[PDB]
């Protein structure tokens, strides 16, 4: 139903909109490491996402380095079937080259042209896709004007070859923060967003006026990952923080995906240890931070 009612994404005046031009706002999760956790990434457990916690999007989170698709280049069968998914279920989906230690897109930009070629030739024509091509940028070593903004540069015309106008998000600076650099010096495709990241255990009043920065430049963002912990992943639920999150992205049309969906003994985990990989939680299986990510989705849907 989403999908085909919303149809082709695209952005104007800094905004992502429906193929009528009206605003529309995205609010899924995100898998972990599919190859860690892939058995969560699955045509069932993401029904179970759209249908009880009403998710519009869902984020495949395919690591770079870390085991992923560098070392094992078969995680790369996950996103095809999270893609194929969420083309079934009528929901949107982010295909995600999940760059962390490999702090630098260009360390495997040759890999990375070849794999959104053949994503883009395989979903080119499906309305669902959206192309994320460097998750998180991170280093003093590495800046928007001489590292990203170049790699894009290579890697979006690979896409745009095969699928001439799905969103393309782009990673900034500093893991993702540093919006107001790329609002700066935006690119030249008119269908991108610049990625936003936040954890809800950094105070963030100031990242909050730095979005509004970006926006007030043009510049498209979409949050395609937040959490509610600690910047590591864990170190508690911050709750209070991230409703104010919350409100900042529903004031400004932000679309987003929650980190993560997994069982792993971390705070911003979604899971339970004994949640099952297909779907059908129980509040019980909810972790603190899962119930309050259900919770923001169903009241928004």
């Amino acid at each position: 139903s989403v999908v085909e009612e919303h149809g082709q994404l695209s952005i104007s005046n800094g905004e992502l909109v429906n193929e009528r031009g009206e605003q529309v706002q995205l609010k899924g999760m995100s898998s972990h490491g599919l190859q860690w956790y892939g058995q969560f990434v699955n045509y069932e457990s993401m029904k179970w996402l759209r249908d009880d916690w009403g998710i519009n999007v869902f984020r495949a989170a395919m690591y770079t380095s870390s085991g992923g698709y560098i070392d094992d280049p078969s995680v790369k069968e996950k996103v095809k079937e999270a893609v194929e998914a969420a083309i079934d279920l009528d929901i949107y989906v982010i295909i995600d080259w999940h760059i962390l230690s490999d702090n630098d897109p260009n360390i495997y930009k040759e890999e990375a042209k070849d794999f959104f070629d053949e994503m883009s030739e395989l979903y080119g024509d499906y309305p669902n896709v959206i192309y994320e091509i460097a998750n998180e940028p991170n280093g003093s070593d590495v800046t928007w004007g001489n590292q990203i903004k170049p790699y894009a540069e290579e890697v979006i015309p690979i896409i745009r070859n095969n699928d001439p106008n799905n969103i393309i998000i782009v990673g900034t600076g500093t893991w993702s923060q540093d919006v107001h650099h790329a609002a700066d010096n935006q690119l030249a495709d008119p269908n991108v967003m610049y990625a936003f990241h936040f954890y809800a255990g950094t105070h963030g009043q100031n990242l909050r006026d730095q979005v509004d920065y970006a926006l007030d430049q043009g510049a498209a963002i979409f949050v395609s990952e937040w959490g509610t912990s600690a910047a590591t992943g864990d170190g508690g639920v911050f709750l209070d923080e991230a409703q104010v999150w919350i409100d900042f992205m529903d004031e400004r049309n932000l679309s987003w995906a929650n980190w993560s969906l997994t069982h792993k003994d971390e705070s911003s985990a979604a899971l339970m240890p004994g949640a099952n990989p297909t779907g059908g939680w129980t509040e019980a299986e909810l972790s603190p931070s899962g119930t309050f990510v259900r919770e923001k989705i169903r009241e928004s849907a």
